[PDB]
């Protein structure tokens, strides 16, 4: 089968900001995340055919992956921060719903999102 193209990371339609929740958004959340021994499946999109992953996405309509995320931080693509917690929280969902429960993959993902939510409860007031 065929990959559908990759999320956007820049759209010159959108407004861009940046504001400090975003910066600890990528600069520490995302680095966290990024480093972990547990991340390189969610460093890019899912490639269906190459994971032969079946039906991966007539299952999932909404991909994200951390590639995707650190590149729309990078690019000023969210507005806020719910914006892109968003983004951790669709990836981490998809997992959960395409994958087996106690499948390796959600244990890691389940690990990854731990981890997610302890950089999330410390971040700062907006400036
Ligand atoms: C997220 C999108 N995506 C990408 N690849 C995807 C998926 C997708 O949604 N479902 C998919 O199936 N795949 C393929 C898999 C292939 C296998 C790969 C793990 N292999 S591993 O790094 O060698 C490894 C790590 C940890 C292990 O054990 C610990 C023990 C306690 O806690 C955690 C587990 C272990 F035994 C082996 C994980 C992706």
């Amino acid at each position: 089968s065929m990959n559908p193209p990759p999320p956007e990371t820049s759209n010159p339609n959108k407004p861009k900001r940046q504001t400090n929740q975003l910066q600890y958004l990528l600069r520490v959340v995302l680095k966290t995340l990024w480093k972990h021994q547990f991340a390189w499946p969610f460093q890019q999109p899912v490639d269906a055919v190459k994971l032969n992953l079946p039906d991966y996405y007539k299952i999932i309509k909404t991909p994200m992956d951390m590639g995707t995320i650190k590149k729309r931080l990078e690019n000023n693509y969210y507005w806020n921060a719910q914006e892109c917690i968003q983004d951790f929280n669709t990836m981490f969902t998809n997992c959960y719903i395409y994958n087996k429960p106690g499948d390796d993959i959600v244990l890691m993902a389940e690990a990854l999102e731990k981890l997610f939510l302890q950089k999330i409860n410390e971040l700062p007031t907006e400036e």
